[PDB]
C-alpha cells in the first residue's frame, strides 16, 4: 500500500525501534533487508515480520565500510534496486564529557556517525538519477536538538546526523538526484536500548523531562518513517521531524 | 482509513492548501466542515469533495471570535464532537516592516494570529477530556523559521504561532487532556495565494530559494496534516513540520 | 567607552532589566532616553544613573502609535540623531492559551508585539542612511524560543518579535541601510516582573529550570546589549543572543 | 581591561579568526598561548601581538591528545591556572557527502570534532571548581546551523561541536563547576582558509548568500570571543552566539 514498489534497508532493524519501522515497511508494500550484528536476534526478528519474499536479515556492523558494499549488493539480488535507506542502528555511553574515554568516544562515534555517513554515501551513490523516489532516513534524537550531562559522546554524533543530513539533501535537491535526506529526532522510546538502563524509562517518564508524562514505544517511530519513505513526502529534505512527547517544546 | 471517526473542522479550506487537507482528510475517513468567506465558492468546493454526509462549508472569518463558538456547535450538530481542527486561514502583505502600515499591520494578524489563537483556545476547551485523540494543526509557514525582507507583518504572525502553538501542546500535555497541538512549516506551494502575486512562484523556484528548483503542491501540506491528524502521532506534540523543498535547510 | 557617540531609546528603562541597560549604556558614553508609563518612578530612575546630559526620562507608554514620534524628536532635540533602540517594555500574563481571555491577549499583544513594531519601523525610518552605526535590539525572551504552558499570550509575543527582527534586519542589510536588528533572549532574571510573582524566582530556580540553579541578574542583559549597541558587533544581524543559566540548552 | 586576570589557550591562533582573538585578548589584559602547526609562522604571530610576558606559541597539532596535557601544563607554568579555552583549530574540505573519501572525512574529523573534545574535557577537568570564571568557546560555524552541499564532512564536524557544547555547559552548570561553555557561530569571514580557496569571497559576498553584501573581518569573531571570555557572560552558557552578517535569518 503505502510504500508499494520500496526496497528498503533499515540498520538495526533486529529489535526497538528499526525493528517497528521493518515491521511497518512490510506492512504498507516495501520489500526490507534488517541489519544487526547478532545473527540469532536477527534471523528470529526477520521471521517474525514474514517471510523471504518479503524481509531477510543480513550480519552486518553499520561500522564497517567495506561491509555496506555487500549488503546493497545482497539486497539488490533479493529484491531489486534500494529506494530506501534507514540509518537506524546506534549506541549510547552514559557519560559526561569529563568522563568520556577516548576509546568510549571512538566507538560510539564509529557506529552511530560513520555508520550514517557510509549509508548516506553509499546510498546517494547507488540510488541517485534511478527514478525510484529515493529517500534516506537518518535516525537523529532529541539528543541532537538539546544537551544532555551523561551523554557527551552521543550528542555529538546525533548533532553531526543532524546537519550532515542537510548537506546531503541539498546536493541531492541541487543536482535532481531524486533522493531525499532528513532526519528524524525520538524523544525517549521503550526498547532494550532503554530497558537495559536501570531507571531510565522512570527518569525519561518526569514530566519535568517528558511533559506527556510516559515514554513513547517504537511504532510511534516506525509510522513517520513510513511518511518519510513514502511518495506523500515528496518535497520534504533536509528538515527534522521530531516525536517526543513534548520534551523539545519546553 | 487512516482518520476512522476523526471529525475535523478545516479553516479556510475552500482554495488551495485547505482544499486539499480537506480532500484527503475525507478520502481517510473523516468528518469535515471547512470554512471560507464566500459562500459560493465554498459550497462548490465541499461538493467537489463529497455529499453533506461526509463534508460541508460554513460561512466563518478566522477573525470573527463570536462565530467560532457557532462553528463548533455546527459541526457538532452534522457529525458528533469534533476530534481535530487545522487552523489553516491566513493572509500575506508585501511590505517590508519599514513600509507596513498599521491597518495592514492589524488586519494580518487579526487573522493569522487572531484566528490561530480562537480555534486553539477553543478547540482545547471543546475536546480536552474526552478520550477523541484530539489534534490541533496550526499552520505556520518557513517564514515562522526564518525571515524574508518583504512580509514583515507576516513573520511576526508566523513565528507567533510557532511559539504559541508549544505553549497549548505543553498545558495540554501536563494536564492529560489528550489534545496534541503541532505546528506545520509549508515551503512555497502553488496556491491562489501564490497564484494571485506576480513573480512569485519564478522567483521562489530559483535555487537559491528551494533547493529543489519548484514549488510543492497543495496535498504535499494534505499529507503531513493526516499524518499529525491521524492517532499514529499520538506521541507527537509541540513539534515542528516542515515541508519545503529544502528551502530551511541552507 | 564603548558606545563613544551612541544616542540610546530604552523603552521600559525605569526597572529593571531596561534600568540595567541604560545604567551600563551611559557608563560607556551613550546619551540614553529611558521611557515607562509613571513619571514617578522614571524621573528617579533618570537621575540615580546620571544627569540630564546623558539620560533623560520621557513619559511613553510602549503601545501608543502617536508617542512614538514624539519620542524620537525629543531624544533627538536633547542628544542627537538616535542610533540605538532598545524595544524592552513588556508585560507579562500568567495564563494557558485556554485560559486567556481576548482583553488580556489583546492588552499583552498591544505592548509586546505592537509596541517592538512602532520602534522598529520607526528606528528604520529615522536612522537609516546616516553613516550612525545604527542597531535595534528588540528583547524577546527564552520564551521566543520554547513555550510555557502558563505563557501563551507571552510565548506568542516574543515568537513575533523574534521572527519580525530577521524581516528588518534583512530588509537593513540588502538596502545597506546601515541598520542592524538583533534580538535578545534572557532566561530569569531577578526583576520587580520576577519579585511581583510570589514564588517565582524559587521555581525558576530548580535545576530541571535553570541549570545554574539560579536566575540571573539585570546586568547579565545588560552587557549583551552593549555589545550589540556598540560597533563590535558590526557583522551581527538577524540573530539571537541567549543569555539565560543554560534554560534552553536542555 | 575586560579579561584582566584572565589565562587563554586558543588554538590555531597563529592566522586569520584565531590570530585576532589571540590580538584582543592580549588588548583586553589576558594571557595568551596560541597554538599551530607551523613553528615559524607561530613565533611570529605570538611576537606580532607582544611579548613572552602576555603571549607565548606552543607548536601542538589539536588532533594530537597527548600533547594537549602538555599544552596546558606549558601554559599554566608561565601564566598561572588556564581559565580560558578557545578551540578555535578547524580545517575545511570542499567535497559533498557522496564525494567525501572516508580518509577526508577521518582526518576533518580529527582536527574539527576530536580537537574540541580534547580540549573541552581537558579544560573541564583542569578549570573545574577553582573559582576562576573559566569559559570554553567552541568554534562551530553557521555550518553548524545550516547545511552546505560541498561541505558533508565540515557540516557534520561542526553539528558535532554544536551539540556536544551544550552536553558539556549542562554537565558544568548542574555540577557548580564554575565553568561556562558556549559556541560561536562565523559566517564568512575575510582569512587564509577562505582566501585560499579561488572562488570563495566572491560567492559568499553575493546577497543570496549573506544579506550584507560583503564577508565579516576576524575582529568581527574576536569581539563575541571577548564578551564570552570575560564575566559579563557569566550568565550565558550552553548557547549559539551568531556572527554571520545575516546568513542564516533568511
Ligand atoms: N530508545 C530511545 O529512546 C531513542 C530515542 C531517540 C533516538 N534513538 C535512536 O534510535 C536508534 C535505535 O535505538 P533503539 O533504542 O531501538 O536501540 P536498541 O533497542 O538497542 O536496538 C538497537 C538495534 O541496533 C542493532 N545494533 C547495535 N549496534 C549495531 C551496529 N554496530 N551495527 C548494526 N546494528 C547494530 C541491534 O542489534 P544487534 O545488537 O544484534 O547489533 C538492534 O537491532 C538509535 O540510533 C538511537 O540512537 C533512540
Ligand atoms: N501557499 C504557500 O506558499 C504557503 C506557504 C506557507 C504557508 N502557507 C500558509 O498556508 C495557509 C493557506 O495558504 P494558501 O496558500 O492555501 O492560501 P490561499 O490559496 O489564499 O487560500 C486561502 C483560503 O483561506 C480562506 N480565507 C481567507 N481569509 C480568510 C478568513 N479571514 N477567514 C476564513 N477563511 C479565509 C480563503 O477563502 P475566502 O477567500 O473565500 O475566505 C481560502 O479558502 C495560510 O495560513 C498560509 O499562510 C502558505
Ligand atoms: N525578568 C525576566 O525574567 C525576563 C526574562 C526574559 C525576558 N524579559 C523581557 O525583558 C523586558 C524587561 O522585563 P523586566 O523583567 O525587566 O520587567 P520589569 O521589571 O517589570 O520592568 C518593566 C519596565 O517596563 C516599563 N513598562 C511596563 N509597561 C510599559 C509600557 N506599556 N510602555 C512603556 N514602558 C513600560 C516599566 O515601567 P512602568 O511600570 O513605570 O511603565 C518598567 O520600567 C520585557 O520585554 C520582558 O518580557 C524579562
Ligand atoms: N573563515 C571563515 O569564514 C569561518 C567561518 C566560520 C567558522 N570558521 C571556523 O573558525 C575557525 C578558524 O578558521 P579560519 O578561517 O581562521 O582558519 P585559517 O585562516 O585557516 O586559520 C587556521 C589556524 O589554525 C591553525 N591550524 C590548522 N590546523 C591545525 C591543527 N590540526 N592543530 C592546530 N592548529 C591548526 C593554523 O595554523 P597551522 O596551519 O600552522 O596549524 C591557523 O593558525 C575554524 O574552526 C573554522 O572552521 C571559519
Ligand atoms: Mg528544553
Ligand atoms: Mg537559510
Amino acid at each position: 500500500d503505502r510504500l508499494k514498489g520500496k526496497v528498503a534497508i533499515v540498520t538495526g532493524g533486529t529489535l526497538g525501534i528499526g525493528l517497528a519501522i521493518a515491521d511497518k515497511f512490510v506492512e504498507e508494500g516495501a520489500k526490507v533487508v534488517i541489519t544487526g550484528r547478532h545473527a540469532d536476534v536477527g534471523e528470529k526478528a526477520a521471521k517474525s515480520i514474514g517471510g523471504t519474499d518479503v524481509i531477510r536479515f543480513v550480519q552486518h556492523d553499520a561500522s564497517d565500510e567495506a561491509g555496506w558494499t555487500k549488503l546493497f549488493d545482497t539486497t539488490e539480488e533479493a529484491f531489486g534496486p534500494v529506494t530506501t535507506v534507514v540509518n537506524n542502528a546506534g549506541i549510547a555511553v552514559s557519560k559526561s564529557v569529563e568522563d568520556t574515554t577516548t576509546e568510549e568516544w571512538r566507538k560510539l562515534l564509529s557506529v552511530n556517525l560513520d555508520g550514517v555517513f557510509f549509508g548516506t554515501r553509499l546510498g546517494i551513490q547507488r540510488m541517485k538519477n534511478k527514478g525510484l523516489g529515493a529517500s534516506i532516513i537518518n535516525m537523529s534524537s532529541i539528543e541532537g536538538l538539546v544537551g544532555d550531562p551523561t551523554q557527551g559522546a552521543y550528542n555529538a554524533s546525533k548533532g553531526a546526523v543532524r546537519i550532515m543530513s542537510k548537506s546531503a539533501a541539498l546536493d541531492c535537491a541541487l543536482k535532481d538526484y531524486d533522493v531525499r535526506v532528513n532526519t528524524v529526532h525520538p524523544g525517549p522510546i521503550k526498547t532494550p536500548l532503554v530497558d537495559d538502563l536501570e531507571g531510565a524509562e522512570e527518569m525519561m517518564s518526569q514530566r519535568t523531562k517528558t511533559p506527556m508524562g510516559h515514554i513513547g514505544e517504537p511504532n510511534d517511530i516506525a509510522w513517520i518513517c513510513v511518511y518519510l519513505a513514502s511518495d506523500e513526502s515528496k518535497f520534504a529534505t533536509g528538515a527534522e521531524f521530531v516525536v517526543d512527547g513534548g520534551y523539545t517544546a519546553q
